[PDB]
């Protein structure tokens, strides 16, 4: 009843799930032994684990066990009459008779027994067939989760501040990375037992091993009181990543109006295939039309009952922003997880429950129905996310916004080989094969001094401008040097920042932005900026922004993480770089050394 099931591969009633693979799957009796025979994966489980029953007995590999009446023994330990668990190529199990078998477990092993540190295996999690995928999500969340428990606690040390503290961690494991991907529960003990305070991110800060920090329930913090990196617990999949398409000559589902605000009169061309499909996928680029179209469905289709999502809980804000404008705040709800990150966003009170418009994370989403679903910015979800949000929101469309020219979901486990956008998620693969449906561009934010920029061979192609150069080129080619924090540190290469361009008046309100974390640091001790970095700069305004590579290392040089670095900004960018082959894409003007104070 828990011990009986479809065979993950074939589908095959069956009776046997792997124990050797985090997420048991049940495999039938042809794909158990194809998985068995020739992975490290020895243990097969029943309503009770392949293994030898004598007494003092240690043997656990299938390949080695036979059925004794009905208990399994070892070579030494069987009984007279007695036969092999393996045999035939199959294992020992239920509906034997019956099962099918597959011609798709090269993936299957090959899934189950990486380990998540290399850019192949995440190209296999995408490459897959669909029912693999759902696999695969669920083996390398549940990886990631319990890979937590590898790092040390934390323990304040000090509390200096409202905002800062000192830690001291655990001698003796690693200590996590940290930043806002990594969220620990806090605690503290009484004289008598441990009590839960709220979870935390930690920033690291300018001197010393001062680090600052947001909190969820504001209580004041102690010496004593420690972090725990917490690991929950990774439900299974069941709804695909993509349901499949259908395309339709009329418009279903719900009934559109003819009473559009005049302005949209240019996304109406658009509106109309989210008509016509079962989902579509729209790029995309920066600023924005993307948070703007995701309103004009609303209004076009003025009965859809429609649930906005993102993964961020940043991004689903600020779709209620672009949103409490053009619609009516009082039918439409705006829903909490277990825990606000930091402080984040609510409706009315008592309730029960939803209807028109719902704005919800993929974590917090509840069971319901939609005539639309907008998901919005995918370049950053992962397919546990599509899987989950397919399997909480039965809709009749599925809208996809994003650009993957801009960034990806985090993949703390991933240190050898890069990804390429296609690899992302199901959609991003769609995108970056069939097209996007339905572009957009448009450009309504930066002057056309970058905005044709990023359009050259450097990920999009045609995109177009609005606004006019009514700014400043710029280009730089020699090389400074490096103290490799573990982050490097450019000084020398900010140092042809200092006093060449100091010089413009008033036009220095400006903000700086670079590749790594310790030559971010140094725009508050030399120069004096406001300082942002790349993965903060997502949907904010700016003006005049400055910036500085390294070495590259194309982590700097990352095309991605380049694109949504210069289109945040209104005024005036200016690039420094160290390049010898770059500035064959970025098209300004190269500038020299001797005529810079
Ligand atoms: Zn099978
Ligand atoms: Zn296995
Ligand atoms: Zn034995």
């Amino acid at each position: 009843n828990s011990a009986v099931g479809a065979c993950v591969l074939c589908n095959s009633q069956t009776s046997l799930r792997c124990g050797a693979c985090i997420r048991r799957p049940f495999l039938c009796c042809k794909c158990c032994y194809d998985h068995v025979i020739s992975t490290s994966h020895k243990l097969v489980l029943s309503v009770n684990p392949y293994v030898c029953n004598a007494p003092g007995c240690d043997v656990t590999d299938v390949t080695q066990l036979y059925l004794g009446g009905m208990s399994y023994y070892c070579k030494s330990h069987k009984p007279p009459i007695s036969f092999p668990l393996c045999a035939n190529g199959q294992v020992f199990g239920l509906y034997k008779n019956t099962c099918v078998g597959s011609d798709n477990v090269t993936d299957f092993n090959a899934i189950a027994t990486c380990d998540w540190t290399n850019a192949g295996d995440y190209i296999l999690a995408n490459t897959c067939t669909e029912r693999l995928k759902l696999f695969a999500a669920e083996t390398l969340k549940a990886t990631e989760e319990t890979f937590k428990l590898s790092y040390g606690i934390a323990t304040v040390r000090e509390v200096l501040s409202d905002r800062e503290l000192h830690l001291s961690w655990e001698v003796g494991k690693p200590r996590p990375p940290l930043n806002r991907n990594y969220v620990f529960t806090g605690y503290r003990v009484t004289k008598n037992s441990k009590v839960q305070i709220g979870e935390y991110t930690f920033e690291k800060g300018d001197y010393g091993d001062a680090v600052v920090y947001r909190g969820t329930t504001t209580y004041k913090l102690n010496v004593g009181d420690y972090f725990v990196l917490t690991s929950h617990t990774v439900m299974p999949l069941s709804a695909p990543t993509l349901v499949p398409q259908e395309h339709y000559v009329r418009i279903t589902g719900l009934y559109p109006t003819l009473n559009i605000s005049d302005e949209f009169s240019s996304n109406v061309a658009n509106y109309q295939k989210v008509g016509m499909q079962k989902y579509s996928t729209l790029q995309g680029p920066p600023g924005t039309g993307k948070s703007h179209f995701a309103i004009g469905l609303a209004l076009y289709y003025p009965s859809a009952r429609i649930v906005y999502t993102a993964c961020s809980h940043a991004a689903v804000d600020a779709l209620c922003e672009k949103a409490l404008k053009y619609l009516p705040i009082d039918k439409c709800s705006r829903i909490i997880p277990a825990r606000a990150r930091v402080e984040c966003f609510d409706k009315f009170k008592v309730n029960s429950t939803l209807e028109q418009y719902v704005f919800c994370t993929v974590n917090a989403l509840p069971e319901t129905t939609a005539d639309i679903v907008v998901f919005d910015e995918i370049s950053m979800a992962t397919n546990y996310d599509l899987s989950v949000v397919n399997a909480r929101l039965r809709a009749k469309h599925y809208v996809y916004i994003g650009d993957p020219a801009q960034l990806p979901a985090p993949r703390t486990l991933l240190t050898k080989g890069t990804l390429e956008p296609e690899y992302f998620n199901s959609v991003c693969r769609l995108m970056k094969t069939i097209g996007p449906d339905m572009f957009l561009g448009t450009c309504r934010r930066c002057p056309a001094e970058i905005v044709d920029t990023v359009s050259a061979l450097v990920y999009d192609n045609k995109l177009k401008a609005h606004k006019d150069k009514s700014a400043q080129c710029f280009k730089m080619f020699y090389k400074g040097v490096i103290t490799h924090v573990s982050s490097a540190i450019n000084r020398p290469q900010i140092g042809v920042v200092r006093e060449f361009l100091t010089r413009n008046p008033a036009w220095r309100k400006a903000v700086f932005i670079s590749p790594y974390n310790s030559q971010n640091a140094v725009a508050s001790k030399i120069l004096g900026l406001p300082t942002q970095t790349v993965d903060s700069s997502q949907g904010s305004e700016y003006d005049y922004v400055i910036f500085t590579q390294t070495t590259e290392t194309a982590h700097s040089c990352n095309v991605n993480r380049f694109n949504v670095a210069i289109t945040r900004a209104k005024i005036g960018i200016l690039c420094i770089m160290s390049d010898r082959d770059l500035y064959d894409k970025l098209q300004f003007t190269s500038l020299e050394i001797p005529r810079r104070n």
